[PDB]
């Protein structure tokens, strides 16, 4: 019930539960109530564009609609978008909406992508890929396609970079090689919508040709008063960005020293265990949930994988238990 | 600065400031906190449902995000649309983005529509238009274009038909001629989100094939609580029902009596008067924002409209002082 170990929420900072935000949703829904149409809006705009350093910042209900109001108003079916194999499904549903013509490329391989780069599309790619917790060197990536990176940091904002600042900041890319980030706010900001971080152009741009998407799809102004909040909750919790950390590295020794493969071997918080076969996929989920774990399960190129989302309130107890098994059944396979 | 007559907001019921609401939204963030990722969801759903009459109900983020689902999931370029020349554009961009072939006719023409129809395409209609305020005749559409039925409720809900229940209630269609309604609760509910009705058959292939539309963009759940409560709220409210349709037979009987025109003469909150001259109008919304009164301005056909939006709290006093002013000024236009 309460001894639930989870390692599928994206709450990386445990920020979900900040104790200093109810008077702010509180006051919020005094002066807003319940519904829509912002001093705090623009405030928290400001706020954040000087937090990523970047020249503006819109906030968008989500992050699918921050993607859909990208791709739908900036490109067409004459424009091609480079993109990893593995990017998120939502930004690939956008993209499609857009009608630009997707390339692909294998996971990380920045030498192939360089093979079939047409020196001119825009690129699109994530700090930390939900499906595999690898961290795209973006600095490499700004070589290969210079001035054309879109990057969404849904995985890297709050835990890459100073003060979690993420992606874009740890690698020191500017505005100038990276026009567009995105950063949804629903994982260890643990709040909801999506903040676009772009230049003046682009966003003069956005504002007037994708104005449905982003007002009639508005959140309720009641919670941006907590949104401010929370952007100094994120920035100040660098001790749960180390006990990350220690999480991570952790989870990384163990599956070493079990011989148990993982997809990517970056420190992200999002660790993906590989399995051969499905099947014991699916029991092992099971297995680990009567043991009050709670994993996530997927299935892509032809092989298997268990991903664990680890938190800054995970224990290297959890860990190790949850390996442990996994360890255990496994062994069975190699017969 | 308090002494705003306001004719723009959508808050017809002015239920978005209804007094019983502050516990559910202080309840419901103790229990989910500031983000996302349930009971109350379906508890909504099964309500909504309910009081619509329905076999099943999705609750989705926005008005927009329902449609897009709706019209990107269930159609392709295959399929053609028909739909009044007026509807909404956030429908429009929905469709446009399905891809789906769009077919229009001149405003509430069902003869006309009758005259284009290809007996078997789909008709996508507002109960109430948000551009002229027309009220739809379902009844005679229904006859037109059996089973083939989408209606968008924005405008009408809260506001027509038994209790509030609406266009469709009003009308007496069943889910056999209109297989699904979108009900958006940013307008006389008085909240956010949207709400779609619909058969087993298609809400099940909805939860199915527009997952991401549905979970990527969700509601924070601290609110579903506070929802709940507005849907008896608006339910309940039927003494502001009969207050907003005296201000809207008083404001039809004063434009009568000034021949003022109005683009439509039906019974809703949405009265669109007709001006030949652009320069006039934004004269008039100046003069009359001077005076303390906001209203909105449009241009469409060649013609520009002021469009007041009434509420249950609006008096004569304020719709005649609106409409005085108006009037004076339209009589120097005839020179």
């Amino acid at each position: 019930d309460d001894s639930i170990i989870d390692f599928t929420t994206s709450d990386y900072l445990n920020l979900s539960s900040a104790h200093n935000l109810k008077h702010a949703i509180v006051n919020g829904f005094d002066k807003y109530g319940f519904g829509s149409k912002t001093d705090e809006t623009q405030q928290f705009e400001h706020e954040f564009a000087k937090f990523i350093n970047y020249p503006r910042a819109i906030f968008f209900s989500s992050g699918f609609m921050a993607n859909l109001a990208i791709y739908s108003t900036l490109f067409s079916k004459h424009d091609s978008i480079f993109a990893d194999k593995y990017i998120h499904a939502s930004i690939i549903d956008g993209i499609k909406l857009s009608q630009a013509k997707l390339r692909r490329y294998k996971h990380q391989q920045l030498s192939q992508l360089q093979d079939i780069y047409d020196g001119k599309s825009f690129i699109t790619t994530e700090g930390v890929f939900s499906t595999s917790g690898s961290i795209t060197q973006l600095d490499k990536l700004a070589k290969i396609t210079p001035e054309k990176l879109i990057v969404d940091e849904a995985h890297s904002f709050g835990v890459l970079g100073k003060n979690g600042r993420g992606a874009i900041n740890s690698f020191r890319i500017s505005y100038k090689n990276c026009l567009i980030c995105v950063f949804p706010l629903g994982k260890a900001f643990g709040g909801v919508g999506a903040v676009v971080c772009t230049t003046e152009a682009i966003a003069e741009y956005l504002i007037q040709f994708a104005r449905n998407y982003i007002y009639t799809t508005a959140l309720p102004p009641m919670i941006l008063k907590a949104a401010l909040i929370q952007l100094k909750n994120l920035e100040n919790v660098n001790d749960n960005r180390a006990r990350l950390q220690q999480n991570i590295t952790f989870f990384n020794e163990l599956c070493d020293a079990k011989d148990l493969e993982l997809v990517s071997k970056d420190l992200s918080p999002i660790r993906s265990i590989q399995l051969n076969n499905a099947n014991l996929a699916i029991r092992l989920k099971d297995k680990l949930f009567e043991n009050k774990i709670i994993v996530s399960c997927f299935r892509y190129p032809t092989q298997a994988i268990l991903r664990f989302s680890l938190h800054s309130n995970n224990t290297f107890d959890q860990i190790q238990q949850a390996l442990e098994i996994i360890s255990k059944e496994v062994k069975y396979e190699y017969i």
